[PDB]
């Protein structure tokens, strides 16, 4: 067939019940994740081709970057809670990987402040139980699929995207194949 298990995607032998429809994992330390997000815009091109009624979830992971890595998972929880993902994703990626000006939890906080989130409102969220449960959600979702590398995308807790089975000569063409594959998997 045109889409083949083991080629553009794989099937989890241990499917995850109640999993988000489309679930993407990343780390702000992850070089291919910087490419995915800042250069290829995978999340965005996938979303624009998703069927009606299929929602997209994106979670951060702990297993890169040690202590700062965990701070970033908590910061991403804050971003989700406040709904400012689209204001902090670029400066967090560039702060960690481009300028390398993010070295501490305080430096992460600076990104949100510069983006216009008020200090008290960031700090309140950071220390909130709603953020603690969002951190838990992120950790649980990664645990459920035994996650060991990023970037990664999962559809309905059953299928895992396999971008290595795709031509990267042209970036535009790769992105649309990736997006078309997610849409196909979503209609399965």
């Amino acid at each position: 067939a045109q889409y083949e298990d083991g080629k553009q995607y794989t099937t989890l032998e241990k499917p995850v019940a109640g999993a988000p429809q489309v679930l993407e994992f990343f780390s702000f330390f992850c070089p291919h994740c910087y490419q995915f997000e800042e250069v290829l815009h995978i999340s965005d091109n996938v979303k624009k081709k998703l069927p009606e009624g299929v929602k997209m979830t994106k979670y951060h992971v702990n297993f890169m970057g040690g202590d700062l890595g965990k701070d970033l998972t908590q910061a991403w929880a804050v971003a989700m809670a406040l709904g400012v993902e689209d204001k902090v994703t670029v400066p967090l990626f560039e702060g960690v990987q481009k300028t390398q000006t993010i070295r501490s939890a305080s430096d992460i906080r600076d990104v949100f402040i510069n983006a216009g989130i008020k200090g008290e409102e960031y700090d309140a969220a950071w220390n909130s139980f709603v953020v603690k449960s969002l951190v838990a959600q992120q950790e649980k979702a990664a645990a459920d699929v035994q996650l060991r590398g990023v970037p990664a995308m999962f559809v309905n807790g059953k299928y895992q995207l396999n971008p290595q089975g795709m031509d990267t000569s042209n970036m535009d063409v790769f992105v649309q194949q990736y997006a078309d594959t997610v849409k196909y998997l979503s209609e399965k």
